């Protein structure tokens, strides 16, 4: 592979020089002859082998001593002596407190996907690796919505449970993240709540949960501590921030009864770090309102509200060259910006994101050699080119520590 | 070998044969994707036969006449010729093929549904600019059709030894002037400042307006390029107003109708034509989006939301947004209000998909390139966004070339 590539900027005719491509190490998919860059994802007792931990360790704690510019030292290689014996008798190592904190700071650090990375030297981890059950678990959830919630001067953590071991003691956290809204399919066909979480619902009243059965229901959070059964836990609703949408000139918007939790929490990826699998790491920041405002409300399998709007606006809807369905998605985002800050929740709008992140990217190719970047992703859903990572050459390429997708727990759930 | 792509909103799951078939690189590797780069970086007889044989075979192999005696024979012809020429030249029948082919293939394209009606105008005996401006006057006016706009490429004589090149020098054939303001600034369209200056240096009076058409900069045969205006009747704007913004009429907007490409190249079966200007219709956000509202373009937002009287103290009014809205229904609204064919990136995104199921079910799979098709605007509400792509290299072909003002020596 070549040492330099080059990534130019067609508005500004800025040229930017990337040398950290060659450091990648896992696949992005694409081949010579075929790119998957719009893909949107290119066994349970498989488990390092002694004979692949050992070079991945190393790795790692050769970029962790190299970056507290302490390479080559006494501590550096009695670290590596340690980690190694370790794995020589046990088959895993443990990570220090700074090593954790240091991997799930990187893992932020090299998302590909994500455009709040501006900010990932300030991320609080919260260590739970000290977490034996579910109910443990939920109190260490409990812990990170607080702290992260922050009363809406919102904070970003992650909270990371014991690493995986033989593959049959996973920590997971079933959610898809740790606030979402319920949603049911009618009899009839039509849904209510949210569509995209219908089949983990199902699954939480197969598990025992009384549905509310109404729009906005909260879920329950659904934990397996060291491979067992999932159990339910009711997040206390004290903890759940939310915004109701209301718009600044129509008053009629707050008529359609929308709202929105403030804390965005992903919860079912899967941290890499040296090596070691940390299958539970709920991770959190605040949100760009598109998120809200573009595909949970106007995605057509979301809430699909575009229609509505569109009619309390008088619009025409006959002939989609009035745009009457551009029309309404930007008064939408505009009332989802409007009420998050009103009620002092941190959110930030798209133009004030992307523009962080391409001084962020600047930065990142002067200090470090490049910044891995998905521009399918990195590009917001509405507006694309009135923003400026439209016109921004992107390298995509996968670095670690990183955050990976990993199966959806009930496929692969040994049941006791 | 197969390949899946998955449309998220729908579910519809499809299956990729055809990529098998790709022998040209796209730049990504396994470990570095190039999705996101605009340009990822002379035949002889010996490159030139197995890429005669191979656009050979897949003609006779599409007109269900694979084998046959016109097959072998037509092999064996073109053998002789690349031999005794270190060339050859393609049947009339092969020359329509090969260009409603490369359009097929364009994976940056979400006209593509369209791609089998393209009128071809063989322009293979041009030999002086002259020759080659009555060829394109003649395209502009077939395809302009008084409003009914239809698809058509002429195509001008292939590259022989890269010292006698046909070229366009224009990006598009018709295009509005840029001029670099004495405060700095600039008067028309940005783009083509320095076209513009190309063209005032080689004798063109500049009526330094904001909606100047360019002339035509044309080269034939390796010569120098000469200045030809295209008579103002052949021309068709469109004055931009909006159907409920009175004001908008007073913005003195106006664009042309015909977008016109004629600075890429066309290969077929390894011969290579460097002048062949293609064009077909807008979809309107490449003017409403791009044309007008780009920063290094008309950047005509803040008027726009001016007059709207939008507060425009933060971003997060999202005053941007809501102006580009307006123009671009005032766009299509001028267009459609004129019986100028347009097609909005509604229309032409779920078109799009429909081309998409037709070449998988016919063809085994359509080349897209997500970055280009899906629009500048309103992405996740058009169907595209959604809609996973695998892109991928297919020839005939329309490809990337220099400038010609940075490789021709002139005298
Ligand atoms: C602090 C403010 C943050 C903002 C504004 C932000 C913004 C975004 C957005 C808009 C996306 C695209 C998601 C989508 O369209 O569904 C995304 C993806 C992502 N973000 Fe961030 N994010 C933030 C914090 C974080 C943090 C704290 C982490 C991890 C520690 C993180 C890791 C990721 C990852 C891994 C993805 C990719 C998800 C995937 O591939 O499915 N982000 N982010
Ligand atoms: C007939 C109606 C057509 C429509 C609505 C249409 C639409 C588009 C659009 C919107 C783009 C993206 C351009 C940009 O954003 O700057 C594009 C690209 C392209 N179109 Fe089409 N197109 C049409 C016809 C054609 C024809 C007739 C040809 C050739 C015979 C063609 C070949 C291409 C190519 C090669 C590109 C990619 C250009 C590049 O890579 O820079 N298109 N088209
Ligand atoms: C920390 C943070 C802040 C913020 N503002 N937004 C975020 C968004 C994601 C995110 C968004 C969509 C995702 O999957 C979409 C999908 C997968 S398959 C069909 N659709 C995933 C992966 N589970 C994560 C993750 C973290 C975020
Ligand atoms: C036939 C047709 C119809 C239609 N409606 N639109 C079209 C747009 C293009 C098109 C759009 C961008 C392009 O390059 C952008 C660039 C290169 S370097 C800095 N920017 C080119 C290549 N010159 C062509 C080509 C054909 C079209
Ligand atoms: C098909 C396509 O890859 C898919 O819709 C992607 C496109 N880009 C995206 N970008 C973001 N930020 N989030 C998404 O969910 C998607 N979805
Ligand atoms: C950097 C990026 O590749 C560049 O801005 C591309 C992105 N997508 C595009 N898509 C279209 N249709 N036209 C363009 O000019 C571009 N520009
Ligand atoms: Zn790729």
């Amino acid at each position: 592979c070549p040492r330099f590539l080059k990534v130019k900027n067609w508005e500004t005719e800025v040229v930017l020089t990337d040398t950290l491509h060659l450091k990648s190490t896992l696949e992005t998919g694409c081949t010579e002859y075929i790119c998957m860059g719009s893909i949107m994802h290119p066994r349970p007792e498989d488990v390092a082998t002694k004979d692949q931990l050992f070079p991945l360790a190393k790795e790692f704690i050769d970029q962790y001593y190299s970056s507290i510019k302490r390479f080559g030292s006494k501590a550096h290689m009695e670290r590596l002596e340690e980690v190694n014996k370790e794995i020589d008798t046990t088959s895993t190592y443990q990570l220090k407190d700074t090593e954790l904190i240091y991997g799930a700071k990187h893992a932020w650090r090299n998302a590909s996907r994500c455009v709040g990375r501006i900010q990932w030297s300030k991320l609080q981890v919260f260590d739970a690796r000290d977490c034996t059950t579910a109910h443990g678990m939920f109190n260490y959830i409990c812990n990170h919505v607080k702290y992260a919630t922050n009363k809406g001067n919102l904070r970003s953590a992650i909270t990371i449970f014991p690493q995986r071991t033989d593959g049959k003691h996973d920590f997971r956290v079933w959610n898809s993240q740790l606030i979402r809204y319920a949603g049911y399919k009618q009899p009839d066909g039509s849904t209510l709540g949210d569509p995209a979480n219908v089949q983990f619902t199902e699954i939480c009243i197969q598990q025992g949960w009384k549905p509310p059965r109404g729009r906005f229901d909260v879920l329950p959070l659904l934990l397996q501590a060291n491979g067992n059964d999932p159990e339910l836990f009711q997040i206390p609703p004290e903890l759940v921030l939310e915004v109701p949408i209301r718009h600044p000139k129509f008053e009629w918007f707050k008529d359609l009864g929308l709202k929105w939790y403030g804390l965005p929490a992903v919860s079912n990826m899967l941290l890499e770090i040296g090596g070691l699998e940390f299958s539970a790491c709920p991770f959190s920041g605040w949100y760009m309102g598109t998120e809200i405002g573009v595909r949970d409300y106007c995605d057509n399998s979301r809430y699909n509200i575009l229609e509505e709007v569109a009619k309390k606006m008088n619009l025409d809807m006959r002939k989609t060259s009035s745009l009457w369905k551009d029309q309404a998605l930007v008064e939408i985002n505009i009332a989802v910006l409007y009420s998050f800050q009103s009620d002092k929740v941190t959110i930030v709008d798209h133009h004030s994101a992307t523009e962080s992140f391409i001084k962020h990217m600047e930065n990142e190719y002067r200090c470090r050699g490049g910044c891995p970047a998905d521009w399918v992703w990195i590009v917001p859903p509405m507006s694309g080119s009135i923003t400026p990572v439209f016109h921004q050459e992107m390298l995509n390429y996968r670095l670690t520590p990183s955050f990976e997708y990993q199966p959806d727990p009930w496929n692969t759930h040994v049941w006791k």
